[PDB]
C-alpha cells in the first residue's frame, strides 16, 4: 500500500504504509523524507483534518490516496 503526500510546495512524497498506520507514523515518515518536524505537520485528506492517533483506515485513506500538508 502506498500513499502520496503533497508538501506546501506541491512536491510529491511517496510513502509505503499500512492500513493501521497512525497519522503519527505517517508524520515520522515525512520527517525522514523532508526534514519537516512532526509538530510542524498538518495533514488533510478529502478536506478532513487528520489526527496523530487515528489510522489511515479510520479516515478511509486507501491505496493511492493523496494527503496534503497544510498550514491550517
Ligand atoms: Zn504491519
Ligand atoms: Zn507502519
Ligand atoms: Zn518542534
Amino acid at each position: 500500500m502506498q500513499i502520496f503526500v503533497k508538501t506546501l510546495t506541491g512536491k510529491t512524497i511517496t510513502l509505503v504504509v499500512e492500513p493501521s498506520d497512525t497519522i503519527e507514523n505517517v508524520k515520522a515518515k515525512i520527517q525522514d523524507k523532508e526534514g519537516i518536524p512532526p509538530d510542524q505537520q498538518r495533514l488533510i485528506f478529502a478536506g478532513k483534518q487528520l489526527e496523530d492517533g487515528r489510522t489511515l483506515s479510520d479516515y478511509n485513506i486507501q491505496k493511492e490516496s493523496t494527503l496534503h500538508l497544510v498550514l491550517r
